[PDB]
């Protein structure tokens, strides 16, 4: 069944476990947006979306029009929100495929409106508020409020939602986070007061869902925690029990007498050469990767008395002491990036009840 | 029509230039193997293969059965050599798709042979030498050569240090190969294709041509190191990683930017947000990330996010949303620069370009083709 030497194993059971533990945090009326941008953080957006439609979630979020359309082309019917920039070249496609667009200027809204009029159907949009991230969004001021009342009047636009995003909600002190929330509440209250109707207000990411049970509003945005990982070591982990879903695996391709094992995974699979202390798990024991990581393979020193043969399974992360977090720490980056590094040629294989149920090649 | 906010622009003209300058190094009868593993080092294996069939090259090389089969599924007819490991689970598919397999041992050759027998057609194989270069290996090879449903077509080794200043070790490896080559010549064994040279060797070692050379990094317009003889071979990089300015704003003094608010403004600043992030392969690890906009270099500020970055515009330029941003492949922003910042190599920076980044191909300064790996 598996014909590639190196694959990403995704445990669908663990995803369900994570989602259900997330849902147990939430009250009945609070909506869940499943964040599945960057191919569901490396796990496979189409498949993870299929699971989310089954488990019933209220919205899907992506980072790009094309990620949105890929989901549509694969049968997905859930509302999809592009969280970021939509270039003008992609408005038509967004509207035709019912992808909800993030909007953060009146100019953008007006051009979208012309296209939606042109096509003779409404564009659904969510307004972004820059509450403290300084990334995307309207500033939280009197000027933005009027610009929003204005864009709300554009026939051929359904101003459905409004959101902001926290820059430091995974840190110990939530001061800045609540400072951001207040900037949002400013816009929320002024628009409430201006008779502008916004069905979906949302602000909470994974960190906020966990640590800030007062920031639920109409909906929350669950990303990293869906996949079985914490946004940091500083969040209240005891609130939510998680199982990581991804195991990055290869096979022992060669053995040689030190005993050196050659494994057919390299930096072009996302096992980055930058790692200063690369390690692997084999038959429950951790071993050093030795010499430079190559494009398509690495050499590992077996310095323990284990019976090991060509074909035996190697785990790069997702089990025992070899974790995406460990690699991230070695890199000086974050688990998010390690997950997203898994490259195109790495087949995603999905497990369920300990059976392989599906294998996706991104080449064939 | 480009509809993605972030793309990898591949200049086909430059690829042709590189290949032709490579061909000018080579004598009439020496074959070229175009190394296009890892999706042609991020440039697009299918398209680069199409170009190579057009420009005529002898052979294609890949790192994985599936890379080989992807090329076949897209009409490619050139010989393809899997340079790396073929698991037993993939022998059948290799043979059925005429993917030439690298072999290291008699035992592997014999199993392949059974499958080829089973399928009633020959497997094409190339022998790899570290097969120790001793008398034992030479008989083992004369043995495998006999096996009926295998075509022992070629034999090769690969240099570990040919891009360094001193090749001593390289010529040490070459000798070990020449031992095997001469003993098999002397036995009855044919070997139509003997090859050893990678990009570094093609450049610095004009005596290691044999029947064929393996051109990789150089094809794409990059040098395997700073130590090779660059003056022998003029290269034009083929790839430009680009995005668009997605948002632009004037930010007050002392305001934090991005996760952890690790950059705070030091006066009023113009901040451009660009829709490229670490999940497009613009790694967050970079300590000094930069971008080129309207010919000027700018600092990326605050943490690089999954899907976007913040850029301080501190020069009097006229920039509007939609304007073009270059992450590398032009002027001072190069894959090599990023590699050096990271403590890795240009090879890795090229290969980091992720699936969602559309490859768009240019030719005479016109867009001729756009490939989405999502749609
Ligand atoms: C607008 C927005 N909402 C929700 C999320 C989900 O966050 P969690 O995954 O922490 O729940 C992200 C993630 N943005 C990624 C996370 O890291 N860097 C980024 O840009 C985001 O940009
Ligand atoms: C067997 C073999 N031959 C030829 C090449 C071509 O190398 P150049 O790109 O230098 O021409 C490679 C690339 N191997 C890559 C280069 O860096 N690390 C690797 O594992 C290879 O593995």
């Amino acid at each position: 069944k598996i014909t590639v030497p190196t694959w990403a194993e995704i445990n669908l059971d663990n995803l369900r476990f994570n989602l259900n533990n997330i849902k147990n945090l939430l009250e009945e009326d609070i909506k869940i947006c499943g964040v599945i941008k960057a191919d569901a953080y490396g796990h496979g957006a189409v498949e993870v979306a299929k699971l989310l439609e089954k488990e019933k979630v209220d919205y899907l979020a992506v980072a790009r029009t094309a990620e949105g359309i890929e989901l549509r082309q694969n049968g997905i019917t859930l509302p999809i929100l592009n969280l970021g920039y939509t270039p003008d070249e992609a408005f038509e496609d967004s509207i035709k495929n019912k992808i909800t667009m993030t909007v953060y200027s009146l100019e953008t809204a007006q051009k979208i409106n012309e296209i939606a009029k042109s096509l003779g159907e409404k564009a659904c949009v969510h307004v972004k508020i820059d509450s403290g991230m300084t990334r995307i969004g309207f500033q939280p001021n009197e000027e933005s409020v009027q610009e929003i009342i204005e864009l709300n009047k554009l026939e051929y636009i359904d101003l459905e939602g409004m959101f902001t995003h926290f820059a430091t909600a995974d840190e110990v002190s939530k001061e800045y986070t609540y400072k951001q929330a207040n900037n949002y509440k400013f816009m929320s209250d002024k628009l409430d007061e201006a008779g502008v109707k916004i069905a979906i207000k949302h602000v909470s990411n994974s960190a906020a869902i966990m640590d800030c049970p007062d920031l639920r509003l109409n909906m929350v945005r669950a990303g990293i925690i869906l996949y079985g990982h914490y946004p940091s070591d500083d969040v209240f982990k005891d609130r939510l029990e998680l199982r990581p879903a991804m195991k990055l695996k290869s096979k022992i391709g060669h053995i040689k007498q030190e005993t050196i094992a050659t494994v057919p995974i390299g930096y072009a699979d996302g096992f980055t050469r930058i790692q200063k202390n690369p390690k692997v798990l084999i038959k429950g024991e951790v071993f050093d990767v030795v010499g430079r990581i190559c494009m398509d393979q690495i050499m590992v020193r077996i310095d323990k008395d284990i019976d090991i043969k060509v074909g035996d399974e190697v785990i790069l992360f997702g089990e025992g002491e070899v974790t995406a977090e460990r690699i991230a720490k070695d890199l000086g980056t974050i688990n998010y990036e390690v997950l997203c590094m898994i490259s195109r040629r790495v087949d995603r294989v999905y497990m369920e009840n300990n059976e392989l149920v599906q294998i996706n090649s991104y080449l064939l």
